[PDB]
């Protein structure tokens, strides 16, 4: 006959009504090459004068007024 096996209540308390399947949203991009001061530096790659370059302006850098995303 014996008591206290172990004590191991110290390291969480899990995560329940936390997991319930219905998990995928795979994603792909060039990540691990960016700069930390990027604003819009490298990324003209249209004629001065032409369309191609207005639609560029829209976008302008990696953040612009064009509704939350993520």
């Amino acid at each position: 006959r014996s008591l206290r096996q172990r004590l191991q209540d110290t390291v969480g308390l899990c995560f329940p009504m936390r997991t319930y399947s219905k998990q995928s949203k795979p994603l792909f991009s060039n990540k691990r090459k960016i700069h930390l001061s990027e604003l819009m530096l490298e990324k003209c790659p249209f004629p001065a004068g032409s369309d191609l370059a207005q639609k560029w302006h829209l976008i302008k850098q990696h953040t612009a007024p064009v509704s939350p995303h993520s």
